[PDB]
């Protein structure tokens, strides 16, 4: 199809950007996984049948190619922390697209592509905080991109596209508030700049709260899976059944550690807010 | 006794309110469980012997009957979220009374009846926020009733009547501050209204903090029960002993998930406060 | 050596202070464990060989002797809560020194001695809040010492001396801000006093956040130890292997309960801040 042709062209551009950074192998490592994931995504999409799913994978991969170009720029100039944030966004989009396509959602991959483009804009706003001296605003943008990454990863687990949409609209609203805070910082008026930056911190907290409740909903589902295996264990206390229960117990620990990790970062945002 | 007679009369009023809402079966489902629980409570009380316990179950059941009348009103008018909050309070009082009577506490059921009447007043204040346009104040009242429900449920687990008393005095003090915030909103003076609403949010946080520490005290007791079964396991690594340990491990997970659930809701109150 | 001689003299002073409080047995219980721990520490240090480790154990034990003298003073005068805070600091320094010496760190014991002396200064500032009427400032100092105790205990687990140094510099900066808040409270100017006390609360939160992330790093290491034993269990689902996995699962629960305990106390600091 015509949409499949612009994907091959997008794939060709990705191959060029993958071969462009022959000097840095670490980014080229994740740059090749994006070529592998998209190839798997397109072949998995044509197996599924939905052509709408084939189009939204392209737009997200088109955004991921530009984020890779930011990862190349992040080495020579900008913070090295920005490079890791660019790579974290790349691997997050790769894993989010794969699982969302394996789930067979034509709408979840859409908002994943929508949120990835919005998160790409926030990274661009972070660069204005580097040229125009604003390391504090540079953190807010990196903290916001971090909150979007956690929102996308957990919403793909839930398979809820509405959560990705609501996380993208709050992120896009916060990005324009950082742009207004940058235009403020340029034009003085720090009574407006400080109120805009606290509005952004409020929106970063509003995102991490939705991520915390989503991780809590996953912790409930694992709890029910653990309850049904206990009621199974009371019937047949076998040797292999206990091994499976131990595996599910550790799976619940992984989700609780991530839930305590989000609340640990969300609690620092409140200390910055107040 | 004379006190037992006003309980039968209170039981007759409950039967009438249970039969009044013949149209809605879902509320009638929980309305009949209250008739079953009180009957069990009165028969359990006369088996225990203490007549003071028989009186405080009546006053709480008299309050629960009026909350049911609010649940009937909450369908045709008011928020549907208010109906679920009314039902949540009913099932919470039912389970709190049962466990507190099975524990044999003549003082815990008292403050449970005291806190249930105070929580009923807060629901009444929420209705003033519906007529007098105040959806923000409507949340604060529903958030406050939610904090009282968690405070009563965990304090009945601890069997601590002093915690219920202190949660009821903070809730009654906060309710009068919402009334003052409503009388403020009526008479302008939003410098006083905004300070009264933030005083309420501070008290809602002060309650959820006491609920979080109480759930943490329960998490310690389960930890000691898990330690004593490990030291038992080192003596006899049997097949059935491991099954009991797995059950206690999941019981600790249920308490930790609830503790992370309270802190997740308590953290949103801080975002609203600051 | 000459340094070993001032340790024997310091040990003699500790024996005198241990025998001075013959009336109170509970403090004498922990006072004798300090004599046992230092004796073990000096003998363990001469076995290790490093003479620098022998010197820093003395300075921390010299500070711990003065904290014991505060524990004696805390009975007849001052809050009884201050006595428990003094004992908590003593047992924390005892266990921190022991583990840090068994780990063989000549630099971790240094900053443990540095942080113990800084924490001793904060306790002295708490006494000024008792004479000069300031129970609110008395809590801030006791809350700050509590945050230092948690910071030292978890950093000794990590074996990270840089964390102890950064926790000591924030604690010393906060202590001078409480001194400035006390000199403010004396000389009126509550616009400066209230801003200094909120600066201290911000620094107390900044410490507990570093303690929360450190406890989260320990929770990751236990997670990897639990993953490697699962992959071991898939190879050999034995009887004794499951027992060891159950022990590691409970070890992870102990770390998660402590992590939820720190966040529970850190969340009350935000309610006091905002």
């Amino acid at each position: 199809a015509i949409a499949r042709a612009i994907e091959v062209a997008r794939e060709v551009e990705k191959v060029a950007q993958r071969a462009e950074e022959e000097g840095n192998p670490d980014l080229r490592d994740s740059a090749k996984e994006l070529a592998r994931a998209v190839d798997e995504a397109i072949e998995e999409a044509k197996k599924q049948g939905n052509p709408e799913l084939v189009e939204w994978v392209a737009r997200a991969a088109k955004v991921a190619a530009e984020v890779i170009k930011v990862a190349i720029q992040a080495e020579k100039e900008g913070n090295r922390d920005l490079f890791r944030a660019a790579l974290e966004l790349v691997r997050a989009v790769i894993e989010a697209i794969e699982e969302a396509v394996k789930q067979g959602n034509p709408e979840l991959v859409e908002w994943v592509a929508r949120a990835a483009k919005v998160a790409a804009e926030v990274i661009k706003v972070a660069i204005q905080a580097e040229k125009e001296g604003a390391r504090d605003l540079f953190r807010l943008a990196l903290e916001l991109v971090r909150a979007v990454i956690e929102a996308i990863e957990f919403a793909v687990k839930l398979g809820d596209p509405e959560m990705v949409e609501r996380a993208a609209r709050i992120a896009k609203t916060a990005a324009e508030l950082i742009k207004r805070a940058i235009r403020a910082k340029k034009e003085g008026d720090k009574d407006q700049e400080r109120e805009a930056k606290k509005r952004v911190t409020r929106l970063i907290i509003e995102l991490t709260l939705m991520v915390l409740k989503a991780s809590l909903d996953l912790l409930r589902r694992i709890l029910e899976e653990l309850k049904e295996m206990l009621e199974r264990l009371e019937k047949n206390p076998d040797k292999d059944v206990i091994v499976k229960v131990l595996k599910v117990i550790v799976k619940a620990i992984e989700a609780s550690v991530d839930n305590q990790r989000v609340s640990a970062d969300n609690q620092k945002m409140l200390a910055e807010l107040a």
